[PDB]
């Protein structure tokens, strides 16, 4: 039922993307293959000291959210973590480590931004033969400056923990979370899943 629940997390929070396809492929579900939980206590521990720290500057409330990752680097993640280190100034919203609360939206960057060339293998972004690998995590967002237009950030706002993208006509079509702190996630769960040809 853990695993149950992180899969219907998954299939329910697909949306149709204004790209038609473009990055991540044509879809509207997956075939889920595996659930993984990490078990990494360094990250963990790490995690839960910031989350303490944060709960503190937040009136004792960490904001915490489970959200999706996709990157094509989800191996270093779940051994070494998230490191802002490797965030640059771009994106809506600067350089840091974004996460979407509709899987579909995190599926646009398993292989890179935009889609990079799609799967190693085949060079499609709409494989629907290679296995993709997504995260769902655990994000303390604490108190998150919400914006709707693109404000390229380094670090958070002042006072802030986070960034929270809202929707706009001219901007968003979906949410976006965004931590400029590589230890203000957790990569609890690595899914292992194909997008489906629709039927
Ligand atoms: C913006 N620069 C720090 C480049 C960059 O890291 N892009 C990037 C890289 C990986 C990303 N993965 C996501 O799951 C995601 C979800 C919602 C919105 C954006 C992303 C996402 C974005
Ligand atoms: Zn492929």
């Amino acid at each position: 039922k853990e695993f149950q629940s992180v899969e219907e997390e998954m299939q329910s929070t697909v949306r149709e993307h204004r790209d038609g396809g473009h990055a991540g492929g044509i879809f509207n579900r997956y075939n889920i293959l595996k659930i993984q939980k990490v078990c990494n206590k360094k990250l963990w521990e790490r995690y839960t000291h910031r989350r303490k720290e944060v709960s503190e500057e937040n009136h004792n409330h960490a904001n915490e959210r489970m959200l999706f990752h996709g990157s094509p680097f989800v191996n270093a993640i779940i051994h070494k973590g998230f490191d802002e280190r490797h965030a640059y100034i771009g994106g809506m919203f600067g350089a840091g480590i974004y996460f979407a609360e509709n899987s579909s939206k995190s599926n646009q960057y398993v292989y890179g931004i935009g889609g990079g060339t799609g799967c190693p293998v085949h060079k499609d972004r709409s494989c629907y033969i290679c296995h993709r690998q997504l995260l769902f995590c655990r994000v303390t967002l604490g108190k998150s400056f919400l914006q709707f237009s693109a404000m390229k950030m380094a670090h958070s706002p002042p006072g802030h923990h986070s960034v929270t993208g809202r929707p706009s006509v001219n901007g968003l079509a979906l949410a976006e979370y965004v931590i400029y702190r590589g230890e203000q996630a957790y990569p609890e769960y690595l899914i292992t899943y194909q997008i489906m040809r629709p039927e």
